[PDB]
């Protein structure tokens, strides 16, 4: 698919993927931040706290209530899109994806 990544150093990482590649890789691949590179979505950690665009929340569908329990048990505030994009991956229901990244968090 073609994609759409965002951050805070260059507000925007337009980009693409391919069914089966996650938000958080594409990146790497855009040159993207990248600002992750904690387990490589070996599922250890919970610190690659992405956003998606709101607009392919409901295209891309946040993670169950399970990693997003865990990850809420701090505490902190989250909006609409915000599900470990490591463990998102491209399908042909979310080509053209638009991601989004937090802020100091
Ligand atoms: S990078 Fe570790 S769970 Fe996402």
């Amino acid at each position: 698919p073609r994609v759409v990544f965002i951050d805070e150093q260059s507000g925007e990482y337009a980009v693409d993927a391919q069914d089966g590649q996650s938000l958080m890789e594409v990146a790497t691949q855009n040159g993207v931040p990248g600002i992750v590179a904690e387990c490589g979505g070996s599922c250890v950690c919970a610190t690659c706290r992405i956003e998606i665009e709101d607009a392919w929340v409901e295209i891309v569908g946040e993670a169950n209530p399970d990693e997003n329990d865990l990850l809420q048990s701090t505490g902190e505030p989250m909006t609409a899109g915000t599900r470990l994009s490591c463990q998102v991956f491209i399908d042909p229901s979310m080509d053209g994806l638009i991601v989004r990244v937090p802020l100091p968090a």
